């Protein structure tokens, strides 16, 4: 009978810190969308929600039925939250400007459904978000979303896996909340999460081996054949960024989606995939790099810009940076 909900947490983390309560509003609204997406996903084959929606998005993906449903759910709750002014979604070509009577101070970048390749085989999928405070006094516009990730005030993801988890990072740390399906509340289950300084798992799609740069190649070879005859790392690659990053957070190790000979900026999207996960990792004591610079320091020029990303345990990411620096 003492429910420590996401709501309470985010409020109790603010009592002697004169806010506006808009962030709690925003996050309460997002939680409602995440619950609705979770329920849909958990019944998707009965509800006939698998398959394509007939459309390609700006970054060239095959839009799925659950992409449109989730996108609509998040847009509508953020609008009605009265906490937002500019929204950027993977699924919309342009930024969405909130109508004047519903504007609040925040800019939200999100991936409404991440891991579409895994939808139909029931593997874990998720929702990814990053929140900024609007800076300018100018009328809200797409340019308010073009901030470096270091300006994030909150970021995180929902993981629709064996259980549904909302992982929320803010200035003071990372906390995990699990959805209780019986009462429709996110309950705190992991407080002030920190990543292991060094892990034992590497996560990458090795089908791209023919296209990797020499530094990624060398690093993978080192994980399999350690020069100091330590045990080789195990390999894991679920194929859904939210699942692979969440495992990296809670078990340690490294996740990679690097640049390659065909994709100079990699595949994952900077605003609503790379920056939120880089922020979570940095707040958990981890690192997130392109191989040459910190993801959170990139100043974007395109709301659908791609970025290479290598993230996880700091000693693992640093070892790979050392190999890039050696090859440079
Ligand atoms: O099939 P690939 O090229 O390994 O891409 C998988 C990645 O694509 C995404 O689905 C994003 O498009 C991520 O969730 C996942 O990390
Ligand atoms: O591109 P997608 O799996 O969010
Ligand atoms: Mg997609
Ligand atoms: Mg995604
Ligand atoms: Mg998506």
């Amino acid at each position: 009978t003492n429910i420590v909900t996401l709501t309470r947490f985010v409020m109790e983390e603010g009592r002697k810190a004169r806010g506006t309560g808009e962030m709690t509003q925003l996050l309460n609204s997002l939680c409602t969308a995440v619950k609705a997406i979770s329920t849909a996903v958990r019944k998707a084959g009965i509800a006939h929600l698998y398959g394509i929606a007939g459309s390609t998005n700006v970054t060239g993906d095959q839009v799925k039925k659950l992409d449109v449903l989730s996108n609509d759910l998040v847009i509508n709750v953020l609008k009605s939250s009265f906490a937002t002014c500019v929204l950027v979604s993977e699924e919309d070509k342009n930024a969405i400007i909130v109508e004047p009577e519903k504007r609040g101070k925040y800019v939200v970048c999100f991936d409404p459904l991440d891991g579409s390749s895994n939808i139909d085989c029931l593997v874990s999928i998720g929702t990814i978000f990053g929140i900024y405070r609007k800076n300018s006094t100018d009328e809200p516009s797409e340019k308010d979303a073009l901030q470096p990730g270091r300006n994030l005030v909150a970021a995180g993801y929902a993981l629709y896996g064996s259980a549904t988890m909302l992982v929320l990072a803010m200035v003071n740390g990372v906390n995990c909340f699990m959805l209780d399906p019986a009462i429709g509340e996110f309950i705190l289950v992991d407080r002030d999460v920190k990543i292991k300084k060094k892990g034992s798992i590497y996560s990458i799609n090795e089908g791209y081996a023919k296209e990797f740069d020499p530094a990624i190649t060398e690093y993978i070879q080192r994980k399999k054949f350690p020069p100091d005859n330590s045990a080789p790392y195990g390999a894991r690659y679920v194929g859904s960024m939210v699942a692979d990053v969440h495992r990296t957070l809670v078990y340690g190790g490294i996740f990679m989606y690097p640049a390659n000979k065909k994709s100079p900026k990699g595949k994952l999207r900077l605003l609503y995939e790379c920056n939120p996960m880089a922020y979570v990792m940095e707040k958990a004591g981890g690192l997130a790099t392109t191989g040459k610079e910190a993801v959170l320091d990139i100043v974007p020029t395109d709301i659908h810009q791609r970025a290479p990303i290598i993230l996880g345990s700091p000693e693992d990411v640093t070892e790979l940076l050392e190999i890039y620096q050696k090859h440079a």
